[PDB]
């Protein structure tokens, strides 16, 4: 059968029309539907990772592509536009109806301190630089994979030209995040949310009669965990589509995105028993 190699569930096997089908799914950016695919994009982790891997690879060789690690275990070919220690490269959302940092560029320069710095765009938070722990830690894969193909030995700066500008929109300045946009991504993708996502990964889930519906990533590691029975599915704030499943279901989220959901945090508990459906807060 065809698993997706992200969120792990099966694609009906009368969707899959295409010797490329699998191709295309096993790469981890493609959404196979009913009627053709749905496009996921990189990440902001993803692709600075990509700009630090063609800088360095850049230095001994042109480059307008490199082949990156993402946190999910799917390495991932990025198109870039790299020359002598410097490189340039535009992140996509795929088929996202609409992510404010798609088409955002990402510089990646090499320099003479070995290791891995966060430029211009990249916003500073608590004395620190915005990048989250599966971002960083994507970034730093690249980085030992790159210095060691490349037996590079400096370092490389990772900057957002446009990252203090696009923050002004992104809101994420009351988070306490300011001069510059996030990097992060749990998975190294980007899930393409649309109308069209959210009916065929519901349709998708009707494969299964037990179903864990969770906010994100996060939660959908904790639902594989506590509750394994259940197939783990992220519908993010549209779990009210969700519920059109008719078998066992069972609601896994954080309380930003299920009070998003509900309507507060009160009405959560409150949407809960007035659904018939479990809702675990995490």
């Amino acid at each position: 059968m065809l698993i997706d190699p992200i969120e792990l569930y099966r694609y009906p096997e009368k969707w899959i029309k295409d010797r490329d089908a699998e191709k295309k799914v096993r790469s981890g950016l493609y959404i196979l539907t009913e009627d053709g695919y749905l496009r996921r994009g990189i990440t902001t982790g993803t692709t600075a990772s990509a700009a630090a891997v063609a800088a360095i690879a850049s230095l001994k060789e042109k480059v307008e592509k490199v082949k990156v690690s993402t946190p999910a275990g799917v390495d991932v070919e990025v198109e870039v536009e790299a020359e002598k220690g410097f490189a340039r490269v535009r992140k996509f959302s795929g088929d996202h109806e609409f992510d404010v940092t798609n088409g955002i560029i990402f510089e990646a320069e090499v320099c003479e301190t070995s290791g891995i710095f966060f430029g211009r765009g990249v916003g500073v938070k608590a004395g620190e630089k915005a990048v989250s722990r599966s971002a960083k830690l994507q970034i730093l894969e690249n980085f030992i994979k790159a210095s060691r193909e490349f037996n590079f030995s400096g370092g490389v700066r990772i900057s957002v030209p446009d990252g203090e500008e696009v923050a002004k929109k992104t809101g994420n300045e009351k988070v306490g995040i300011k001069g510059g946009i996030s990097i992060l991504g749990t998975t190294g993708f980007v899930e393409p949310w649309c109308k069209k996502l959210v009916e065929t990964k519901l349709k998708i889930a009707m494969q299964y009669h037990r179903i864990a519906i969770t906010t994100g990533r996060k939660a959908w590691l904790y639902a594989r965990k506590k509750f394994p029975e259940y197939q783990p599915f992220v519908f993010g704030v549209h779990i009210d589509e969700a519920l059109k499943h008719p078998g066992e279901k069972i609601i896994v989220g954080f309380p930003g995105l299920l009070k998003i959901w509900a309507g507060s945090r009160d009405r959560i508990e409150e949407r809960a028993r007035e659904e018939g459906v479990r809702v675990v807060v995490i």
